[PDB]
């Protein structure tokens, strides 16, 4: 099984930035009613997609007391709960984060270690890459992710 | 086998919106020489891609009287006829549609049913998710798709 | 195993265009430190990502002599050496190039042939499709790629 997911968020100056579950020191951060963690959301959508379960907006509406105000890792762990209850064994996740700043290079080990811990995947099964937007989307963070299971 | 495909169309007020082979009531719809069904186009290219067969511009150009003016489902079914003839068995389709409006949530069931029917896949093998552009592409519909075969 | 990668470059007039390892006749070429070959960069990142090896800015800084002024095929072949050393057997590459001009259709045979030879894959395992940006990115080339191994 395969799943494909995307997420993007507007970045504004002076707001905290959350990526792969971690607070990343930054001059910019998500402008959103969620934590804006685009890695988390895209991976979450990919996992749900792999089982045709819907998407994060359908399954994690903030109108719902269980998810409102919560950080995005909660949604990802619920998604993995759901797909595991359906027999899933997650094998791999490969994703690309697109943002002009900050540079994620300095945080690469922590970021990957986070994804590995949260999805209980060995680090060679976590493929994380970073790109700038080259001026195409200077004010956003974008994430696109593929997951493989079974 | 795997294939990856993309498509996008400009959206204009008062044009019909076609997605996943359906008419979706909308204030905006594709401006294009096709029906602008981004979902079908992406899926069609992903299928063709999985066998190296080309892209929809190569195989279904509107200078070819067979294809000009045809709905995009026609192209999708021909792409599966072509891969099937080369031995493929489609297994899974996971795709993301990005558009600010209209909301596709209230049409999710219809949309997933349509893909399921057109591709002859069980609904747990149709992974459809929806995103807004968060202001990046407010006048476009975008689609990105992965397919899995055998 | 699977991997996903992306790349983009600004395009300027009076600049050579390299794609899929080839110089393409074009009125615009990448504005970039590298040769700006978005297809090769995306494919390289996808390969690296399939083994959790990092990304092209991590493995190929210009600060390392080995890589300075080097054409992108050197990066791609380094990344296949690395996954090959880990027992990988590349099975397929499927990627989408997005750019308004120049038209890539007239060069489809050459482009696919180049990828086939560089990655040592049969042509039906090279899935290449082309898209315009429909107005969204008129001065950039973008590339998004999935690789499948074993
Ligand atoms: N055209 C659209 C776009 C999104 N959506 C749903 O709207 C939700 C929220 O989309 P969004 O782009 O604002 O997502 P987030 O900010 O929650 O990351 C999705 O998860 C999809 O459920 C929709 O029904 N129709
Ligand atoms: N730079 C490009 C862009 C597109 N193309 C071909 O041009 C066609 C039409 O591209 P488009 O972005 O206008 O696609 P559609 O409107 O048909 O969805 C493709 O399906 C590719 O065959 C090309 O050869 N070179
Ligand atoms: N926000 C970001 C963006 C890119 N990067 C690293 O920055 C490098 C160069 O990014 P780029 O978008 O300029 O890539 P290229 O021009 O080399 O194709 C990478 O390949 C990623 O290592 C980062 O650490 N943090
Ligand atoms: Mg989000
Ligand atoms: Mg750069
Ligand atoms: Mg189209
Ligand atoms: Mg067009
Ligand atoms: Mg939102
Ligand atoms: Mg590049």
């Amino acid at each position: 099984r395969i799943g494909y997911g995307e997420d993007s968020h507007r970045l504004e100056e002076g707001r905290p930035l959350y990526l792969c579950g971690l607070l990343i020191p930054s001059p910019v951060g998500a402008l959103a009613h969620s934590d804006g963690d685009a890695a988390m959301h895209a991976l979450t959508d990919a996992l749900l997609s792999a089982y045709g379960l819907g998407d994060i907006g359908l399954l994690f509406p903030d109108t719902d007391p269980r998810w409102r105000g919560e950080r995005s890792e909660v949604f990802l762990r619920e998604a993995m709960r759901l797909v595991e209850a359906r027999g899933a064994k997650l094998l791999q996740a490969s994703l690309v984060l697109t943002l002009d700043r900050p540079k994620l290079g300095p945080h690469r080990k922590a970021l990957v270690d986070s994804l590995s811990r949260l999805m209980r995947l060995p680090q060679d099964r976590i493929g994380l890459t970073f790109k700038t937007s080259e001026g195409l989307a200077p004010s956003h963070v974008q994430a696109r992710a593929v997951v493989l299971l079974d």
